[PDB]
């Protein structure tokens, strides 16, 4: 019910003429993310590279409404290190709606991890390590615990929706309309929609129920993505009626190549058939904190 949420223009509004738009970072059918240089958006008179989400040719007012609600919910949620951080917006009549967020150096985590297979050691500068992987996992859990505290749920948690910034900081985001879900293999046709079936809890697939505990299921799939270094979930499996049936039966993914035993058990915990029996994000924060310390 985001339509009732406030937009404080005096706080958030940024002039369009102080935003210099550049190269596209991601494009969907109706939306896009573009790199930009913003003059004095978060620090007085200093240029800052940012990312801005806006609509594309083909978009209608319905997509405009959706982007406005997205802005409003980001304001409601507020700032956390592990959520993509809202810097401002351009909402004034006479131009397109633009939502401005912090630029994350390395882009989406799925593509990044997939690029580091030859630059990984469990325990070499700029090499990824097991510590990095557990650290990213811990950070996403922290971000999701925060989102839950704001009475919000994600509904599309996956490595493609995690951003990697400098100093190994990861941030939860949602590309949304800026992703081409009709062309993206991660989204499968189900009824009158294209859905991320491989990341979805059984109750979401079968009953269309979305809760923080279905986000926990998705977090388990995310963990699998991290510890496979960006592999595609359910390798060599056709995503059809039989897949969904077997999933409800209790079929689960095998351990990914770079996992630890306790990380794999954590995945299995997140994939409990009963939503209430899955760990909470607060439990996951505690556990992954312990695992990160045990690693060091
Ligand atoms: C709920 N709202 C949102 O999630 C988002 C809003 C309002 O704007 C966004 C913009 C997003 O895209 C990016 C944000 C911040 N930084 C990004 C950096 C990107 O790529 C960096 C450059 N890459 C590095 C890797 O090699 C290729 C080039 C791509 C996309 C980026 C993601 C998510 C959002």
């Amino acid at each position: 019910h985001c339509e009732r949420l406030p937009y404080d223009a005096s706080k958030w509004e940024f002039p369009r003429d102080r935003l210099k738009l550049g190269k596209p970072l991601g494009r969907g059918a109706f939306g896009q993310v573009i790199e930009a240089d913003a003059f004095g958006i978060d620090k007085t008179a200093t240029c800052r590279t940012v990312a801005v989400k806006m609509l594309k040719e083909g978009a209608t007012h319905s997509e405009h409404r959706a982007l406005m609600s997205e802005l409003k919910i980001l304001i409601h949620i507020g700032h956390h290190l592990n959520v993509v951080n809202l810097l401002g917006a351009c909402t004034k009549p006479g131009g397109p709606l633009m939502v401005i967020v912090e630029f994350c150096k390395f882009g989406n985590l799925s593509t990044y991890l997939r690029s580091k297979r030859n630059e990984f050691v469990p325990y070499y500068k700029d090499f990824l390590t097991l510590e990095h992987l557990i650290c990213y996992s811990f950070q996403v859990a922290k971000g999701m615990e925060f989102l839950a505290s704001r009475k919000c749920i994600h509904r599309d948690l996956a490595a493609r929706n995690i951003l990697l910034s400098e100093k190994n900081v990861v941030k939860i985001c949602d590309f949304g309309l800026a992703r081409d879900i009709y062309k993206d293999p991660d989204y499968v046709r189900k009824g009158d929609a294209r859905l991320p079936l491989k990341w979805m809890a059984p109750e979401t697939i079968f009953d269309r129920v979305y809760t923080i505990q279905s986000d926990v299921w998705s977090f388990g799939v995310l963990l699998w993505e991290i510890f496979s270094l960006g592999a595609s979930p359910y390798p060599g499996v056709k995503i059809d009626e039989e897949f969904c049936r077997r999933l409800k039966e209790g079929t689960r993914m095998r351990a990914p190549d770079y996992t630890t035993p306790e990380m794999y058990q954590t995945m299995l915990d997140c994939w409990h058939g009963e939503p209430s029996q899955r760990p909470t994000f607060s439990e996951l924060v505690e556990h992954l904190g312990n695992l990160l310390q045990a690693n060091a």
